C-alpha cells in the first residue's frame, strides 16, 4: 500500500533538489507578527500590516544577484498573500526570481505535562487542506519547527520521541498534498554544555527522528532536514574552533541522515551573520565524504545588517536591500567552500543574536 | 510532577462519580453530520432547533433516569443550548445528578502508506478548549480513535501513532481538570472470529497503556472506552453471550492497570436489547475485576427513542419513557442484575466504514 | 499463530496459583558459590560443596510447620541435584512437604556499554534444553534476576529497554518447556533518593517489562512477579512510616501490573528480618483494591538468624531450623495481613542486610 | 564514552582495511554440521582432517588472491588449526594480507508466537571469547539474524529482537578490539517480487541502525551484511540485473548512514556468477553510494573449488584455481570492472528454511 505515486515522488523528489542546486539556500522570512514584532520594535519601527508587507517587500525584491543565491524562501501566510508595490503577488516576486516559495504550518510550540518544560508542536489539525491550498497559491516546500532543549535531564525520552512523531505526521501530509517538507528538529544552542555533549545529544535526536520518518512511510528523497549546528553551549566557557565545529557537525550528520536526503540547510540559530558563514564553509570544507547538499535556511543570519540599515526608514531601501544581498552572496559561496571573509565583519554582522528560549 | 495532590483528587474525584455503583454514561455527542443520519432516518429535517428538541428530549426525562446516568456527553453546539424553561443543558444535567463531559476531538484523518487507515486530530489549542469547557460546565471529556481488522490492519503504525495522540489529548485534558475518557475503537467490521478480536484489543491496550504512562498520564483520573470483545460483524460462526463476557473480561484483565478508574464500553454496531445483555454477562463474570464495567452507550439507549419519537412534539412522552427503560436496563446490567425486547430493542444498529 | 496451547496454559497456571496460594510464599535458596560463600565467611565455615549440602539441607528439611508457610523454594543448578542425608533427592524434600521446586537460570549480570555502569543479564543460550532438563528433574519453576539502578541519570532508557527485553525472552524459553518464569527486575535500593523518586522509577520499569512481555506474547496468568517494594534509598536521611512503604508499593503496582498475573512474590533486597515482614504485613493490609497476591520471595530476609544460629557447627542444627521456621511463620502471616510483631525482635531479625552493589 | 579515541581509532582502521578497494571477504565459517552437506554433496566424508585440508585449499591458494581478499571468516575450530607447514590458519591468513574474523554465533532459535520465526543466539560469555579470539590473531566479528518475507513475517517482534541482539553483540565486541559485521540476512524464500523485498529491506535497516544507536555502537567501525535486494526464489516474474542494483542501492541509501565504513554483501543461493555480476552492477549504479559496496561471499566464492577438488588431494591446485577465479571476478565486481562461465558457476546454490 503506497503512499506516494512515481509521479509524486519525481515532482516532490525535483522539488527538493531545485532549493538545494549547487550554491543556493533558503531564505527564511517566516516569523510570525508576535515574533517580527520584537525585530521590529529594536529598530523603532510600528509594528504594522503595511510595515511588515514593506519590510518583507525588501527582501524579496533586491537586485538580480541574490536569484542564484536563494533557491527558496520560506513565508508566513500573511506574507504568502500579499502584493509589493507593482501588484505582483510575492510568490510570483520570487518564482520569477528562480526561488521555490514556501510556508510555515506548524502553529508553535506548546507544553509536554511531567518535563522539565520540554515542548511539541502542534498545527496537524486541517493541515492535509491547508497544504492543499498553500499549492495552489504557490507553494512548493513546507516548513514544521520542532524546539528540544540540553539541560538537566532534557531532552527527555519522551520529548525526542513525540517531537520525532509529530514531524513524520507533518511531512506525511505534506508530501501528499504536493509539498516538499523541510524537517527541523531544533537542539537549542542554551546553556554552558560543550561541544561533544551537542553532538551527542543532536545525534540521538536525529536517529529518533529517521525512525520515526520511517515508520511513517516518509519520501525521504522528497525532504529536507534544518537542523542545528553541532556547537558549544551558548554559556559554555569553553572555546572552539570553527574547524572543530564542522568536525563535530559533519560527524553527526554521516552517523545518522541517510545519503537519499535530498539535502541539509543548517539554521543559524543564534549565531552572527559573520559565523554562520565561517562555520558553514568550514563545513562543505570538510575533507570527510558528505552526500548531501550542505547549505542554509537562515532567518535572523542573513537579515541582521539589512534591518540595522533600514531602520524604518523608507529611504534607506537600497542600502537595506544592500547588506542582505552582500549576506545571499557570502553564503552561497560558503555553501560550496568558497568563502574567504574580507577581514572587514560589519558590527551587525559581528554581533551575537542568541536570545534566550526561555 | 505533571499535577499536584490536589488535581488528582479532583480527577479521582470525577472519574468515579461517573461510573459510581449501577451508574453509566449516555453518549449523546453527535456531530451534526452524523446526528444527520439518525434524523434523516426518521423523516425529520436536520434543522438546529430539531437537534435541541431531541437532546432535550433525553436530557430531561424523568428522575428515575438520574440513577442511572453519572455522565452525559455532549457535542459542542449541545453544550451552549438550552432547555425550553431557559435552563443551560449543562445545568439539567447536574440538577440530575449527571457530570457533563465534552467531545473534543475533531475526528479521523487518513494515514498515508496503510490500507485504509486513520488517526484522529483535535489537539491544536486544546489546552485553551478545555480551560473553557471546565468553565462552562464540563469536567470529562472524550476522544476517538478507530482501528480495523484486517489481512494487515492495524498495522504497527496505526496502534502507536493512534495511541499517542490519545495520551496527548489526555495530558492536555487533566492540567486542565477535566478527566480524559480514552477511547481506542477496535470496529466490528469484517468475518474476523472472537480469538483474532481478542488478541488485537489485547494488542491495542497494552500500547494504549504504555503509551499513557510514557506521557506521566494520572490512570485514577482516567476512564477506559474499549469495545467489547466480539467476532466480525460478518463472522459465519456463532458466540454466546458468556463467550463474549469471558473474552472482553479477560482481555482486559491482561492489559489494564488495576488503577483506571473505570471501564466505560461502546455498544460498537449491537442492538439495544445485545448490548445490555452483554454488559451483565460481563459483570457476572466470578473473575476479578478491578475496575467498574459499566456502559457509555450512544445509540443503544437511543434507537427506540428516535423511533419512538418521530419528529413529532406529541411523541416527546413515549420516545422519552423508551430511553428511560434501557437507561433502566443497562444500569442493573452493570450490576448483574438484568433479568429481561420489541423490535426496535432487537435492531441491529451497525453501520460501515 | 499461538505460543501455547489449551493445556499448557492451564499447567503453567496452575502451577502459578500453587506457590502463592493463601499464606505461602517462597524460599529463596539460589545463591550461587561465589554467593553463598560471602554468607559462610561471615559464620567462619569454610566453603565446601559440603557445608553448602549441608545448609541447603538444614532449611528444606526443618519441621511441617513450614509446609503451609513455603509453596516454593528457588535452588541453584548444584542444589537441585544434592541429597539428604536419608538419600532422597532435595527436589523430593520440597515436594513432599507441599512445595514446587524452582530454578535459578540466569547467568549474572554483565556490563551495557556507553552506560554509567549500568547492566543487562545473560543466561539465554542454551536454555531451552536446559528448562526441559531442569523440568524433567522436578522443577516447576525458574527465576531471573535483572537489575537496576536509581541515581545520576540511571536507570537509563537504554536499560530499562534491555533488560525488560531479556525478562521477555526468558519467559517465552521457560513457558515453551512447562515451567513458570519469575520476572524480576530488582530496582537497587542503595543510594539517597526519596521514596518518591523509588515509586516513580519502578513504575516506569514495571511498565517497560509489561510492555516487552506483551510484545513478545507472554502468558501472563503463568507468570510471576518479584520486584522490589517502593522504599527511600539505603542513605536516604529522611524517615518514612511503613504505611507510607504500603501506599507507595500498592500504589505503584496498581498502576502497572495487570490483574491477570497470578502473584507478586516481593524480594527483600537488604530489609532486616523484621522490616521485611512488617512491611510485607502492611501492604497486604492496605485497603486499596490488590487483585493478585501480595507475598515474599525472600532469601536473606529468611536465613539472617537461622545461618547465624547455625555458626557452622552441625549440633546447632535443630536452634538454627527454628529461627528460619519462626521466620516463614512471620511471613506467612505477614502475607494475609496478621502478623503482629512480638516486640522482641531478634537482633539478627533487626541487623539490616544491606549490601552496597557497587 | 563507550569508547576512547585509541580504541575507535582501531575499529575505524581494521574495518577500512578489510574492505579497501578492489577487497572483498571469504566467508568461510561453516558450523561443523553445514559444510557436512557442501562435503556430502562430492562424495568426502565430515572428518577433522577433510575440513583442514579443504580450509588449507582456500587459504594457501595463491599469492594472485591476496590483493582480492582483505578478510577472511572463519569458524571456531579452524582458527586453531594448522597447515601442512605447521603454520597456524591465521598467520596464513596475515601473511596474505587478510585480516582473520570469528563467527561467533551459536545459531537461530525459534521465538514463540510468531510463525517460524527466529533470533539468533550467542551472547552469553561472548566478551571472555572476544577477548581470547582477538589474542588469537582474531580481529573483526559475525553474527547472522535470518528474517522471511512471509503473509506476515517479518513481524514487529521479530525485526525488534533481532535488531536488538544485534547490537548487543556489536557492542560487546567492540569492547574488546573487535570489528562486528552485523549481518541481518533477509531469506529469498517465498514467491515475492523484488519491491516487496525492497520494502522488508528498508523496514529492517532501518530498525537495525536505530538499535544501534541506542546501544552507543561506533558505526565507522562496523561493517553491515545485508542480502541484496531482489525478487524471492520461487517468484515468476523476472528482473534484470540493472533493476536488482537500483532497488538494493536504494534501498541502502535510504536507511544506512555514510559512517557505516562497508557494506559486504551475503549471496544468499545465487549461483557463483549471479553473485559477481549483480556486484557490478551495483556498483556501476550512477547514484550516490558512500560506503564501500562488496563481498562477504562463502558459496559463491567455494561452490567451483569445491566440486573441482572432489575429496581428491591431486585436484588441490585445479580446485584452487576455481576459488581462484571467483574471487578475481569478485575483485572486479566492487569495482564496476567485472565484464565477463561454467557449470558450477552458473548453478542455483539455493538451499531452503
Amino acid at each position: 500500500y503506497p503512499a506516494l505515486t512515481p509521479e509524486q515522488k519525481k515532482e516532490l523528489s525535483d522539488i527538493a533538489h531545485r532549493i538545494v542546486a549547487p550554491g543556493k539556500g533558503i531564505l527564511a522570512a517566516d516569523e510570525s507578527t508576535g515574533s517580527i514584532a520584537k525585530r521590529l520594535q529594536s529598530i523603532g519601527t510600528e509594528n504594522t500590516e503595511e510595515n511588515r508587507r514593506f519590510y518583507r517587500q525588501l527582501l524579496l525584491t533586491a537586485d538580480d544577484r541574490v536569484n542564484p543565491c536563494i533557491g527558496g524562501v520560506i513565508l508566513f501566510h500573511e506574507t504568502l498573500y500579499q502584493k509589493a508595490d507593482d501588484g505582483r503577488p510575492f510568490p510570483q516576486v520570487c518564482k520569477s526570481k528562480g526561488g521555490v516559495v514556501g510556508i510555515k504550518v506548524d502553529k508553535g510550540v506548546v507544553p509536554l505535562a511531567g518535563t522539565n518544560g520540554e515542548t511539541t508542536t502542534q498545527g496537524l489539525d486541517g493541515l492535509s487542506e491547508r497544504c492543499a491550498q498553500y499549492k495552489k497559491d504557490g507553494a512548493d516546500f513546507a516548513k514544521w519547527r520542532c524546539v528540544l532543549k540540553i539541560g538537566e535531564h532534557t531532552p527527555s525520552a519522551l520529548a525526542i520521541m513525540e517531537n520525532a512523531n509529530v514531524l513524520a505526521r507533518y511531512a506525511s501530509i505534506c508530501q501528499q498534498n504536493g509539498i516538499v517538507p523541510i524537517v527541523e528538529p531544533e537542539i537549542l544552542p542554551d546553556g554552558d554544555h560543550d561541544l561533544k555533549r551537542c553532538q551527542y545529544v543532536t545525534e540521538k535526536v536525529l536517529a529518533a527522528v529517521y525512525k520515526a520518518l520511517s515508520d511513517h512511510h516518509i519520501y525521504l528523497e522528497g525532504t529536507l532536514l534544518k537542523p542545528n549546528m553541532v556547537t558549544p553551549g551558548h554559556a559554555c566557557t569553553q572555546k572552539f574552533s570553527h574547524e572543530e565545529i564542522a568536525m563535530a557537525t559533519v560527524t553527526a550528520l554521516r552517523r545518522t541522515v541517510p545519503p537519499a536526503v535530498t539535502g541539509i540547510t543548517f539554521l543559524s540559530g543564534g549565531q552572527s551573520e559573520e559565523e554562520a558563514s565561517i562555520n558553514l564553509n568550514a563545513i562543505n570544507k570538510c575533507p570527510l565524504l558528505k552526500p548531501w547538499a550542505l547549505t542554509f535556511s537562515y532567518g535572523r543570519a542573513l537579515q541582521a545588517s539589512a534591518l540595522k540599515a533600514w531602520g524604518g526608514k523608507k529611504e534607506n531601501l537600497k542600502a537595506a536591500q544592500e547588506e542582505y544581498v552582500k549576506r545571499a552572496l557570502a553564503n552561497s559561496l560558503a555553501c560550496q567552500g568558497k568563502y574567504t571573509p574580507s577581514g572587514q565583519a560589519g558590527a551587525a554582522a559581528s554581533e551575537s543574536l542568541f536570545v534566550s528560549n526561555h
